[PDB]
């Protein structure tokens, strides 16, 4: 028939009923007692007109009894409800209880910042990233060629490329900047024929075609095979590469005039 | 206080300290952390007992930072050194870094051998090497005589020689094999008096003496002058020479009996 | 397809091709190498625009090889022909060689003129040329008569002549200048009858006729026989002759008035 | 130093030296040349071992030169003397020449004997030789007596003789054979007194004496004068004479008993 506002703070229990009792149960005048009848109710106004009692959550200050469990401390008492000093039709009692946990967690809000003497040691060094080169037997760059020598007719079409195996593959593209054939295993020699001379292919010779350079970890290009004029019989391939920053630079070169 | 083993490969950085920390710093138990504290150290055994961490040379996989220059990519992180979960006397930190060049050079190891159609043209011919002869005015073979005729008494002593001027002087010695006087400018005539007849001088006549033949580019010999008996008045000198292989033959002849 | 100019001197070999290669083989630009590729060609102009190389005829200065025979020293090398640093359709090579004889003949050009003391001996003497005379039995002067005496009637016709047997027959004609009969074997005697008196016959007597005198080696004439008047019985014939220069004189006399 | 044998025939000149050159000039071996050096010497043996050359007496067959004069044809050449093919101490030359006359005399040796018709005329006659007689006035027969008559006393002594004047005085002596006195001029008369009767005087008469008869051209005798007895007065003398062959006869008579 009635609403029930129960609040429990750390120090005291409060219990109240509203102005619903102005009509409900016919309570023209309202009495409210706890088990110690010296503790009577009053009329609060902070939120609404409320009829209420207040009892400390202690053993016995208004007769309240404390039940003790492993998980909680429980306090209990009873409101007695009446419209008169004496009653004759219905003994109305509101039995109420509330509990508190005994297990809780806490923390300091101040952060502590320590300071300490310190020793600073430095060391340092260097290393390199593996790059390799390969010649292919097949159009689609697919197939390995291991042999320490390959013989070809001059009508044959080499396919070739370079690969970045080492690491940091998202940051560095493999960019060829210079690539050339020599008649010697020493890569420094006075006679060079150029396929890629300055970040661009030597497209003046129509038999050179480039597939991919600077966009990935594996560069690809192709050219018809040839023989050095003069008293020569072997062809060696040498090139120069550069690890190109994929974040702070355009790595794909423009080859034009 | 401590040694430092730093290795950098193409994929990962490794950093280690040895069992020197078994006594040094009192590290009964050893902790080792990088800037991402989820990456902790371990105990390696491939060479010695080493305490070490391993981090890929990438952006951030254990908090490692990459600094970028024009000449190098540099990676850096820090070891934290401790004997306990918590510390109180010295914050020990090892700051380390290593770098990699961005400019590198590469090569193919396979040699390429081309084949090609060929055209073969031959030509050929012949030539000769200049040899000359001279008469001298003086003992030491020194002096020229240009004149188109020389008059001498019969008490006079001619000095004469031949010279190889043409070329290939290290391979061919000038060897006289035959030399004779005629009463005529035609060198073929029926009357001959011999100075050198068959690779040797006609030493039967005591007035002939040879200096050098077959050892050099200039041969030398001498003989008292004479007149052809009969109705004759002029003397002409003619000889035959041979270019002698200094490598595959003894060129100095032996004149004996 | 091409001409070939090969010259070999005593010191160096020269080899060249002309401007035929301006169109031939499409050689827009011309490369020319020997087996040592450091020796390259050049553009000569002394006769025409020629493309050429020059190599000393030695062992190895541009890789040239020397083959040695008994008769010759032979040098050989190869031109490599190309229109580009590198080639792809035809390896064009010109193989060339030239040789030199090892056996040669030489001479001094100065003539030598000796002088010598001399001894001069003279001797000298004299001699004579045989001439003979004959009487003939027959008209055509043909027949010999040996007999130490011949008897004739006075109606008989002697035929007579003289002959030059001795020598120098082209230079000397036999010329009779005087001829006469005596009554004695002494040829000097006071009585003479003349047939030929002074380079001419005594034609006043009609019985004398001359055939040939001064034109040949055998003179001929005839006269009817006769007897000396008086106490005489024998006839002897005597004559005088002269050897006439056939080169510096007319030998045929003119007999007239 | 050397002898020189020079002979010249009608056809050829010969010139030689002997074995004196075996020691002289040291000519161990002997060379001998003329001006045409193709004509060399040889070793003759017909008389001795001689070294010699032979050249026809013509223009140029071994280079010999002919000089022509009015009196002679002269030929000249030179020997060259040597002990070797070539010489050095003395050029030895023998200059020689010989000549032939151009004027010569010749004869036929056959004698010619003519025969001829002949005419024979004879004539003939006779003559006489003058003899005379004389009377003398004086003892020595000396004096003439011309007178046509002489008177004498009878004591007188006539002297008388005869003379042969005519001729042939060497062949004929005048021989008186008969002589007598007559008393008459007719010499035939019957009375004769004889002085010489028969080749002898009538010496019985002591007054007759004969001087010379038959030995010469003049006979002589004498007798005392006398007169014929009887009638007579004149005395005449007559005699008979005979021409006596002085070659085939004794002409002096012997008068005896
Ligand atoms: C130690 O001691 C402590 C302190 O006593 C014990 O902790 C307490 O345990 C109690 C028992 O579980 C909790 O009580 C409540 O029990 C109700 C069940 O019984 C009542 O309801 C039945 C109705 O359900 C029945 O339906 C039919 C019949 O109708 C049956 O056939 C059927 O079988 C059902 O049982 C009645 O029949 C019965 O007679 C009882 O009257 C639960 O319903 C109740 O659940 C409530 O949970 C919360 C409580 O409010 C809090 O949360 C809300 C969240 O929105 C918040 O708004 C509030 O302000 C509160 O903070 C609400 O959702 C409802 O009110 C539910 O009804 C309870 O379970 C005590 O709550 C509990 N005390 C606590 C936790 O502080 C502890 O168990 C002991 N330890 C031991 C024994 O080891
Ligand atoms: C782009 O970015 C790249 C990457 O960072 C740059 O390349 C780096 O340049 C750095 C600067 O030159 C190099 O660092 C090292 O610098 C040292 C100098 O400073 C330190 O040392 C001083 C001591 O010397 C001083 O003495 C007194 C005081 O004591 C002073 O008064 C005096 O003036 C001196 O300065 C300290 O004072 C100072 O505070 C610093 O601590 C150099 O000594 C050092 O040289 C070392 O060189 C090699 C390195 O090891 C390699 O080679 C050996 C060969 O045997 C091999 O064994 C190893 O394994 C390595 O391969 C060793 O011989 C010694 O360790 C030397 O000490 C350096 O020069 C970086 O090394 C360099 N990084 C490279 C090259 O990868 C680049 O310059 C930038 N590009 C620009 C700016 O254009
Ligand atoms: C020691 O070593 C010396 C140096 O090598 C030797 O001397 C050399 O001997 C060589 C061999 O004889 C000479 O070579 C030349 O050989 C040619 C023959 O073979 C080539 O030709 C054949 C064609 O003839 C064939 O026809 C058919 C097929 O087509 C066959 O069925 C047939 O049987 C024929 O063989 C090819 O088949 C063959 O494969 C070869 O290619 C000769 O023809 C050549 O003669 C040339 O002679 C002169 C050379 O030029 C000089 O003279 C001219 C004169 O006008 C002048 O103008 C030049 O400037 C030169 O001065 C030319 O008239 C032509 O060019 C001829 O073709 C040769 O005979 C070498 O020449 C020779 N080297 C000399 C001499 O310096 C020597 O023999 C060795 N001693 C030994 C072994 O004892
Ligand atoms: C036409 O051409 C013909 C042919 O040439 C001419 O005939 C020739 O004339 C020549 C000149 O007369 C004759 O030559 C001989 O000349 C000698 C003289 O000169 C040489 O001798 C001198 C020595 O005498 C000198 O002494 C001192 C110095 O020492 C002086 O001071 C002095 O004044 C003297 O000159 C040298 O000085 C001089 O340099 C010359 O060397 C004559 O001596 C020589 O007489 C020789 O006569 C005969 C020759 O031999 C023949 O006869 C002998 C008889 O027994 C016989 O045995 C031989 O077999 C020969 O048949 C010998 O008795 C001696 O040998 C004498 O020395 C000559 O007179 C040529 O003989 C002569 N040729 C003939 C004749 O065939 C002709 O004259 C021309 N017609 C003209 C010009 O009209
Ligand atoms: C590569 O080849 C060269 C010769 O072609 C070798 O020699 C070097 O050549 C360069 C110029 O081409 C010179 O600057 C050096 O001084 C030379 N070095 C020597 C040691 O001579 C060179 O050594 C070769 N490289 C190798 C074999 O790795
Ligand atoms: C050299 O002289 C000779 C004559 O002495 C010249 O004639 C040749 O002689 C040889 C034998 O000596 C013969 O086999 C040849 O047939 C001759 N040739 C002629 C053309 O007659 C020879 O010509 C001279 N050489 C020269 C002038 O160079
Ligand atoms: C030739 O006959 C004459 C006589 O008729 C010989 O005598 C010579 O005669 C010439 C004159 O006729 C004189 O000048 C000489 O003096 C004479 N010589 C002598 C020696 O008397 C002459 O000898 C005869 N010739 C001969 C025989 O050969
Ligand atoms: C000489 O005298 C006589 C006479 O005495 C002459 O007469 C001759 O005499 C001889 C005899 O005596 C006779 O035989 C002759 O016959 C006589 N001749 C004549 C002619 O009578 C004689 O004639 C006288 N002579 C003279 C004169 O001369």
């Amino acid at each position: 028939l009635l609403e029930h506002r129960l609040e429990c703070g750390a120090n005291d229990m409060k219990v109240s009923l509203g102005k619903c009792q102005l009509k409900s149960l016919g309570f023209d005048k309202v009495f409210m007692y706890l088990s110690d009848s010296r503790c009577s109710g009053f009329n609060d106004r902070d939120n609404r007109d409320w009829v209420s009692v207040v009892t400390p959550a202690r053993d016995g200050p208004c007769g309240t009894v404390l039940t003790r469990n492993e998980t909680h401390a429980t306090y209990s008492n009873t409101l007695y409800l009446a419209d008169e000093i004496i009653i004759r039709d219905l003994n109305i009692k509101i039995n109420f209880a509330c509990s508190y946990p005994l297990d809780m967690k806490v923390s300091l809000k101040t952060a502590l910042q320590p300071m300490v003497s310190a020793l600073n040691i430095r060391v340092g060094g260097t290393g390199m990233f593996t790059v390799r080169m390969a010649l292919f037997q097949t159009p689609s760059y697919t197939q390995p060629y291991q042999g320490s020598s390959v013989t070809l007719s001059t009508e044959a079409f080499l396919y070739v490329g370079t690969m970045l195996d080492g690491g940091d593959l998202s940051r560095f593209a493999l960019l060829m900047t210079n690539c050339y054939a020599t008649p010697s295993s020493n890569a420094t020699d006075p006679l060079k024929y150029f396929i890629i001379q300055d970040r661009c292919p030597h497209t003046r010779d129509s038999t050179i075609q480039v597939v991919e350079n600077g966009e990935s970890s594996q560069g690809r290009f192709s050219v018809q095979m040839f023989r050095f004029a003069g008293n020569y019989d072997l062809v060696y391939l040498h090139c120069e590469v550069y690890l190109c920053d994929t974040m702070n630079e355009k790595c794909k070169p423009t080859c034009s005039g």
